[PDB]
């Protein structure tokens, strides 16, 4: 359950501060607090944590304002996936995604950026104007799951994360976060979507947001 954590605090951050040198990640930057390691899952997978000990979703550390927004960190790091790709990746194709601990067997904070599954592209589109700033169900949920959406600015990104938003707006999620799966795609409209599942035993929901994502990039 500690190898992603071990990999980060013992050989990562030690490593760029020894040598300047963030192998076996790609970038390590102490001082805003995060790391981006390539995943072993797919060709162009990252994955984005932060340089110190919080272990999920459920950490209360996610749910104060002087945290760092990882998942705008994350959306940042997209272009890691540009570099493995050879070429700019159209935005339309990046999903970010963090699973709740049902949902994962590592026990440090990790968002998964990846390619978005092409039905869940479109299913995403077709909803454009269904989808507003006040978290609702998505129509139709995704892949089998009920999937709660809300619209944002990359404006109100800056100003907060996602956590934070689940957490002041949504009823029962402030005490419940390590039960949430969360993901981040962007819109047509250039605004960005941000979606939200919680873990049910009745649709077998773990509470996976990664089950938006294709690692075997069909979408480019």
């Amino acid at each position: 359950s500690d190898t992603l954590r071990k990999i980060v605090l013992e050989e990562c951050l030690p490593n760029q501060q020894q040598n300047q040198n963030p192998s076996p990640c790609a970038e390590v930057k102490p001082n805003a607090g995060y790391v981006v390691l390539k995943d072993l899952n797919g060709p162009l997978q990252y994955l984005l944590m932060p340089t110190y000990r919080i272990n999920g979703t459920e950490s209360p550390l996610l749910t104060d304002p002087s945290t760092p927004n990882f998942f705008w960190l994350a959306w940042q790091a997209r272009d890691f996936m540009s570099k493995k790709y050879g070429q700019p990746v159209p935005d339309r194709a990046v999903s970010l995604a963090i699973n709740s601990r049902t949902g994962r067997t590592q026990n440090h904070f990790h968002i998964h950026i990846s390619c978005i599954r092409p039905d869940v592209r479109e299913q995403l589109d077709n909803n454009l104007a269904n989808i507003s700033s006040r978290w609702l169900p998505l129509p139709g949920g995704l892949r089998g799951h009920e999937y709660l959406a809300r619209r944002v600015t990359e404006s109100e990104l800056v100003q907060r994360s996602p956590f934070m938003m689940l957490a002041e707006e949504v009823p029962e999620a402030r005490e419940h976060m390590g039960s949430y799966g969360l993901a981040m795609v962007r819109q047509s409209d250039n605004s960005f979507v941000l979606l939200a599942t919680q873990r049910n035993l009745l649709t077998l929901n773990r509470a996976s947001a990664e089950e938006i994502q294709d690692h075997q990039c069909e979408i480019l």
